């Protein structure tokens, strides 16, 4: 084995070719001087693993939609629109899993009662329970943990906003060139188990707790009756040279490297124009892909997107 770290991108090539090709989806360039260390680590999920059970979707009498956003379902629940920056941290596994975490807490709370759940606890107090903080981990363990331990408030990098938030800063990787090239590097922050100044409950009395932890089965329509019944859940696909470059319509796999694994927070789905797909959000910004979000083949277990799915309840009162 030798890992052979470098640079030199996405070509416009690359682009073109996937134009060319005509298939569900153009691209773009959206990463700009940006070093392969940072796409990798942009891709921090480990594939398999842990696996948590299988949630027995009652499914037999549910007349789901033919298409589905839940933002709209639950738009007091404003989590549901939010896109994050996992930095130049593998942090993706924690983000899929606080992402909807969160939702699904003003989701069951009564659909009523918002909080952004910290990335940041996760990602660093976890442990090798979850893996190796920025440098890969397990979905399945996030909401292990949370379940497990429990996770704090914490918002965006410099929002002030939590117990603790994410201190790890985004790289302007979709602009200019005469700033720093993103290398994709760092380490994990450190576990600090301590709100930062401000805020106030401290940290234990903010830790939320989630009640189980949960494999969605492999099944297109139990993933969807998941989604309805309880939210946004977290999946997983393997990212190819040619995802980075996403920019509108269905994602369908042309051309490209197997980058790695990258984990992602699934909150709806719909056909766009005869092409069934899953309404998904990215953990590398705004400016990536539709407003951070990107639509991936459904029913097809596309580059396994419907083979990860795993989801949790939180505890009542």
């Amino acid at each position: 084995m030798r890992s052979r770290p470098s640079f030199h991108p996405l070509s416009d090539e690359l682009v073109n070719y996937v134009n060319k090709r005509n298939t569900t989806w153009q691209a773009g360039h959206n990463f700009y001087n940006v070093d392969m260390s940072y796409l990798k680590r942009l891709c921090g999920t480990f594939l398999g693993g842990p696996k948590p059970p299988q949630r027995v979707m009652f499914t037999e009498d549910l007349k789901l939609p033919a298409s589905f956003d839940a933002r709209e379902q639950w738009p007091q629940c404003p989590t549901i629109k939010e896109i994050r920056d996992q930095g130049s941290c593998g942090s993706c596994w924690a983000f899929g899993a606080v992402e909807a975490i969160s939702d699904r807490i003003c989701i069951h709370t009564n659909a009523h009662v918002s909080v952004e759940v910290s990335a940041e606890d996760l990602l660093t107090c976890c442990g090798s329970m979850c893996g190796d903080g920025c440098n890969g981990g397990y979905p399945a363990e996030a909401w292990n943990f949370w379940t497990r331990k429990g996770l704090v408030s914490g918002g965006l990098y410099e929002s002030h906003v939590g117990c603790r938030p994410y201190s790890i800063p985004p790289c302007e990787h979709h602009v200019n060139g005469s700033r720093p090239p993103c290398t994709g590097e760092g380490d994990t922050p450190k576990c600090s188990k301590i709100c930062e100044p401000g805020y106030s409950p401290t940290y234990k009395q903010d830790k939320h707790y989630g009640y189980n932890s949960y494999s969605v089965s492999n099944s297109e329509k139990d993933i969807m009756a998941e989604i309805y019944k309880n939210g946004p859940v977290e999946g997983a696909f393997s990212v190819y040279s040619d995802f980075l470059l996403y920019k509108s319509g269905v994602y369908q796999h042309v051309t490209g490297e197997m980058m790695g694994g990258h984990a992602i927070r699934i909150l709806g789905w719909g056909v766009e124009n005869g092409t069934p797909y899953w309404l998904v959000a990215n953990s590398w910004n705004t400016d990536w892909g539709d407003n951070g979000f990107f639509k991936i083949l459904r029913g097809q277990d596309h580059c396994g997107i419907e083979s990860e799915v795993v989801a949790g309840i939180p505890r009542t009162d």
